């Protein structure tokens, strides 16, 4: 397998950015929190500090410099994160500093479910990838709360030990969970039981801001050690660290795509992995007008060429990046 190794490694060797937008405002904050694209990829969706949430059509985008948003919706709070349903085009879950997890439409903008639980800011919500009616939500109230469509109440807690950073569905379960905590940990859950965790994934040594599944055999984690780590799901010690990023500070997104990671740095850049290999492969420097790049997000194309993501920095400058 060394081989392969090496061909995915030398896969890409340098980037072509598509398209330039911008998150803004009287010099406010505009720092992008989160960027996900819908269930076809036609649209993608950002939000951030500005408590707006902008979607915008990806074939316009890409073509034309002048970007205006093909809708927009407006929350009472900062978004922390957002994720479409992989079910229904238009669904579009968005959680905020007043941890309110709220159900769009994302074309109307019309709310069919706003969750008021989470007693302190929610950090993360992600739908259910096997389970139409299920999402999930964590919090600094040290809580992941599960959520059905259909109900107004939320259906189940797991009570972790301190604030959860983020959770995510296992793209192979409906019954499977990881969420970061800050104990420094990634915790694997079946929700089926929650007194009683799978298994809790030790190393980090600061608060796990993000963990994806790169499958559902590997978690990948982020943490404000500067360090990135690539777990299987029975073994509790990781299987290998990425290094070559600067994240001491800030949280600067994390997204996965098959066998490729990328994660922000606070050198205002992109950084991209192969997962099986510790040393970067090849990096993207934002243009500035200390900035560090935020988000980070595969156009995970069904059955195609996962060649381009997007990007968002702290200064609120968006890019469209293909890999070349």
């Amino acid at each position: 397998e060394f081989q392969e190794c090496l061909s995915k490694f030398t896969r890409y060797n340098s980037v072509r950015p598509l398209a330039t937008l911008s998150y803004a405002l009287y010099n406010g904050s505009s720092i992008v929190s989160s960027i996900e694209f819908d269930r076809d990829c036609d649209y993608f969706a950002i939000a951030g500090v500005t408590k707006k949430i902008k979607v915008y059509e990806y074939d316009t985008v890409i073509q034309d410099a002048i970007h205006y948003p093909e809708n927009e919706m407006t929350c009472n709070s900062k978004i922390s994160c957002i994720s479409w349903s992989s079910y229904h085009k238009n669904l579009l879950a968005s959680s905020d500093y007043e941890g309110t997890v709220i159900l769009w439409d994302g074309f109307t903008g019309q709310r069919s479910k706003v969750y008021q639980e989470h007693e302190k800011r929610c950090w993360s919500v992600d739908f259910n990838l096997m389970d139409p009616k299920l999402l999930a939500s964590g919090s600094d109230d040290a809580k992941v709360k599960l959520w059905s469509t259909n109900l107004d109440n939320s259906v189940a807690s797991i009570e972790a030990k301190a604030n959860v950073c983020c959770v995510k569905f296992s793209p192979s379960s409906r019954y499977h969970l990881a969420f970061g905590c800050a104990d420094h940990c990634v915790h694997y859950y079946d929700l089926r039981n929650t007194k009683q965790p799978i298994m809790v994934f030790k190393g980090h040594r600061k608060a796990v801001s993000y963990a994806k599944f790169v499958s559902g055999e590997e978690i990948v984690s982020a943490s404000t050690d500067s360090q990135l780590k690539l777990w299987n799901v029975g073994k509790p010690y990781c299987l290998r660290s990425f290094k070559g990023h600067i994240n001491e500070k800030n949280f600067v997104g994390l997204a996965s795509n098959g066998d490729y990671i990328a994660c922000g740095s606070e050198n205002n850049s992109l950084y991209l992995y192969y997962k099986g290999l510790s040393k970067t492969l090849l990096t993207f420097k934002f243009d500035t007008v200390n900035e560090f790049v935020s988000a980070v997000c595969w156009r995970a194309l069904p059955d195609g060429e996962s060649n381009v993501l997007i990007a968002a920095n702290s200064q609120g400058t968006i890019k469209v990046l293909e890999l070349v």
